[PDB]
């Protein structure tokens, strides 16, 4: 029934580490790589969350089922986190949080549900994306369709592409924004665009999906959901699959939420019930530890202020690389100019590179980078700076 | 898109624990539950996985992802428990496993594998079975069929109409097996009946797939997976989907395994690349906190000795009561000859009532049950034993 012939094929980034470690050479630099990592190359458990895993040890008694949607206290420190304290959305009951294996574990969600309850039948993403996006809505029976968004050139948002090839898509019709900027550019909406975007999706009717997973990243917690609030304020049911795998650096705990909003709270329990019985169908019920982490330090006032601290080391690490790699790319040659990687947020960046100066830069060079030219600025350090902006200059 | 009419339906059993908690009076009995308790009504975290946690905290350094198959050590550590140390099948290479979360996990993994793999349309599964094993495999498009089993009467298996019913499949249909035993029954095949259904199975052209979710609780680890053996021996191609949910006690840190096995070691991996572009599809890859301590557990002779001190005692104490409820059933009044109780393994039973005398039981009696008439003699005491075999006899 297997014997000859099924498949393969690679997945795009995941593929390119086995090939990280197998390489001899002094220099070896992997940008590439889709985790954070500190000023000394680890991805260390953070401070804030071995603290809420001692209390958990020493607290827990049993290691009983988990509900369908998981742990309470989970969910709303997410709504709170997603929509602020103060939302109508909260205080009217509208919304209902799954809890959910990592973030790709919401959007497989959000996609059987819709798939199998709704009439929605294409959903809308970026071009470029996260490549996953693909393979979770199509394996919901759902095909997927592109919107402009960069193109190249300016090294911007394309407005106006956008638009006018959003404008290709009928009224359920999902059309999946990334919250906090971009994988895998780091460009924005600007606020005045979220808004300018958020009334065209009321008047077109197209259901937002947001995909919010580094939330903390680009300005704050707060700044970075502002999309997200100027679009819930409009609309009357929307999808947000959150995840706190990069921001909690909690990683393989697979700790995310599917956050499903209706028009009212009669409306959004009946729906919820069959986005619960499609998570039944799927892996019965969420993974307490990495979930029971987060939701001890949201609620505990000594511990959220320690990891709001670790959030802000991590923001301005990177950040602190937009700004140093783009200044020894001046100070080393370099031909181009890369202004545009400040005001890119986040960990991932397009250095503008061709398939061929990656390829270049990775057979005898030692650095590596994804084919697309994708750079992790949070694998870029300071004594290994100046050998990967030097590598760079050398094939332009 | 969502407003107005979607739906809803309860599960099974799922929706009769929120009438346990609502009931006041004094004598409230929940058999109808799904996992272990001892004598004193608990579930608590078992003394070995509490060593193995604190282990984990002082040990680990990273929460960084875990490969979309998770965890080496788990891998083998599983073959080794579901195959024996010296199987063909290891030293071969010919079964792989990926972690994956809880055995509804793995089975919804071995669905969506096979639903679009493979050329395989109907799965069949025993009447009665777990109800949630028709929702898995549904959503992954493949309609359910029911191979006879129990009917009832001698409360035994009816081996003669499993069989008049299995030859209605054709050859590229999964037939599911129970392989410790039988969720609702507790009832077996017998080692000569295994070895019967084996070469049938050979001979026919079904591909099995094995759910293995009670490992430890009917006689012994190894005993309870001579059936798998039986039919690893004849089988080119398997599956197996294992939990560690109910004999690690590890029940919310959603802790499973789908092992494929395909003939050789290059089908194998051809086969389990599609297998692994499924979970990237569906959760990405699976969570470490359980998973790692299975691995560390049955990875220390110290550590490992204690695990299988405490699996003997829950499978002792389920034992004690299938021996105590037929015994107070008899000097209690009694009615009609329970001795059937007894060699039915593991938690559940079916008591024999009728959807009248369950429903008579719950009303106004304080026990409860499953409508079906099944009990988890887990949820029995000696001390709440009298009271309930008191309210039994009340009905009949
Ligand atoms: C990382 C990421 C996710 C999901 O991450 P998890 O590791 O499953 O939490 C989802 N969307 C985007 C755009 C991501 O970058
Ligand atoms: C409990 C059970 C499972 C799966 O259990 P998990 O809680 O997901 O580990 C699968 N099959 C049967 C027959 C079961 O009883």
């Amino acid at each position: 029934m297997f014997e000859n012939i099924t498949a393969a094929p690679a997945d795009p980034i995941l593929g390119l580490a086995d090939l990280f470690r197998a390489d001899e050479r002094p220099g070896k630099i992997n940008l590439g790589i889709g985790v954070y990592k500190d000023e000394t190359g680890k991805t260390p458990v953070l401070t804030s969350v071995k603290k809420a895993e001692q209390y958990l040890l020493e607290n827990e008694t049993t290691k009983n089922y988990l509900g369908i949607d998981g742990i309470p206290e989970f969910g709303r420190c997410t709504q709170e986190l997603l929509f602020g304290k103060g939302s109508a959305l909260i205080n009217d009951k509208r919304a209902r949080t799954a809890q959910t294996p990592g973030g790709t574990g919401a959007l497989r969600v959000a996609a059987d549900f819709l798939a199998k309850n709704t009439s929605v039948k294409r959903v809308w993403v970026s071009n470029p994306s996260w490549p996953n996006h693909k393979s979770v809505f199509n394996s919901a029976g759902l095909e997927v369709r592109e919107y402009a968004y960069y193109d190249a050139e300016n090294h911007t948002l394309d407005f106006d592409a956008l638009i006018n090839s959003l404008n290709e898509a009928q009224a359920g019709d999902v059309v999946l924004f990334h919250g906090c900027c971009h994988n895998p550019t780091g460009i924005d909406p600007t606020l005045e665009q979220w808004q300018t975007l958020a009334q065209l999706s009321v008047e077109k009717g197209w259901l937002p999906l947001f995909d919010f997973a580094y939330q903390g990243f680009a300005r704050g917690l707060e700044e970075d959901a502002e999309g997200l609030r100027a679009f819930a304020a409009m609309h009357k049911e929307l999808i947000v699959a959150s995840s706190y795998s990069k921001n909690f650096g909690l990683y393989n705990e697979r700790v995310g939420a599917c956050t499903l909003v209706a028009a009212d709270s009669e409306t959004v329990d009946r729906a919820f019930s069959q986005m619960k019985a499609a998570i039944r169908a799927n892996y019965s019920n969420p993974p307490a530890h990495g979930a029971s982490v987060v939701a001890t330090i949201l609620s505990n006032d000594a511990l959220r202020a320690i990891w709001e601290q670790e959030l802000t080391d991590m923001r301005q690490r990177i950040q602190r690389m937009r700004q140093l790699f783009v200044n020894t790319l001046q100070e080393k040659g370099a031909n181009r100019d890369f202004s545009f990687i400040i005001k890119q947020n986040g960990m991932f960046s397009f250095s503008g590179l061709t398939k061929e100066q990656v390829l270049r830069l990775r057979e005898e060079f030692g650095v590596y980078a994804v084919a697309s030219g994708r750079v992790n600025v949070a694998g870029m350090t300071p004594d290994n700076m100046a050998p990967l902006c030097e590598a760079i200059v050398a094939v332009l």
